[PDB]
């Protein structure tokens, strides 16, 4: 599976039949069928305990991940009845600036996107809360073209390092509070993690606002590779997959 002609979304329902199921992501999100719903309450991140290990080209995207052995850096509130630990982040982005997110608002699609994942508590594991439709949050972030993002920089500049598919760098003391927007706005629905398995365990929380970061900033994203070492190059872009059909879901908005 991967992002191309031969082994890309439009293939991934040979393997992964879940590809044509019933709570499906990404979606388009239309701000005027989404009900707003005050009973939703405000998101509670909790990312000041955080303690990032690692960085590492996985052959679709790089991924900093973090030690969730305890509840060090955590997300509830909002939609989620219970606690979701944070285990990684990675983007989605395009070769241009106008493709790139997974997600997209009224059909407009930004740069690219950014998800933070979080596996519910009480599950044990990770691995067992995949086996729950309510296993998985992953808060959304849009990337927009524009000023340079602060707290972006130490992680554009690790991307040499780990340029080929296989490849790690220890990535410590990484503060993912950086990359948050002014608002806590957010969109939520039912649906699925977006790479395979594509499973259907994720409560999605979508912000509104965008996070600006500069065109070099991105610039380096597009220059990371698909492809091992020893391998012909294969450029890391466009590894997002297109919007799916919503079917019988609605799109809360907590504003
Ligand atoms: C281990 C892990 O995190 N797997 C994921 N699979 N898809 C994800 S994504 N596309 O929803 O943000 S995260
Ligand atoms: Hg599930
Ligand atoms: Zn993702």
């Amino acid at each position: 599976w991967g992002y191309g002609k031969h082994n890309g979304p439009e293939h991934w329902h040979k393997d992964f039949p879940i590809a044509k199921g019933e709570r499906q992501s990404p979606v388009d999100i239309d701000t005027h069928t989404a009900k707003y719903d005050p009973s939703l309450k405000p998101l509670s991140v909790s990312y000041d305990q955080a303690t990032s290990l690692r960085i590492l080209n996985n052959g679709h995207a790089f991924n900093v991940e973090f030690d969730d052995s305890q509840d060090k850096a955590v997300l509830k509130g909002g939609p989620l009845d219970g606690t979701y630990r944070l285990i990684q982040f990675h983007f989605h982005w395009g070769s241009l600036d106008g493709q790139g997110s997974e997600h997209t608002v009224d059909k407009k699609k930004y740069a690219a996107e950014l998800h933070l994942v979080h596996w519910n508590t009480k599950y044990g594991d990770f691995g067992k809360a995949v086996q729950q439709p309510d296993g998985l949050a992953v808060l959304g972030i849009f990337l927009k073209v524009g000023s340079a993002k602060p707290g972006l920089q130490k992680v554009v500049d690790v991307l040499d390092s780990i340029k080929t598919k296989g490849k790690s760098a220890d990535f410590t003391n990484f503060d993912p509070r950086g990359l948050l927007p002014e608002s806590l706005d957010y969109w939520t629905y039912p649906g699925s993690e977006t790479t395979p398995p594509l499973l259907e365990c994720v409560t999605w929380i979508v912000l509104k606002e965008p996070i600006s970061v500069s065109s070099e900033q991105v610039l380096k994203f597009r220059k990371l590779n698909f492809n091992g070492e020893g391998e012909p190059e294969e450029l890391m872009v466009d590894n997002w997959r297109p919007a799916q059909p919503l079917k019988n879901r609605q799109i809360k908005a907590s504003f």
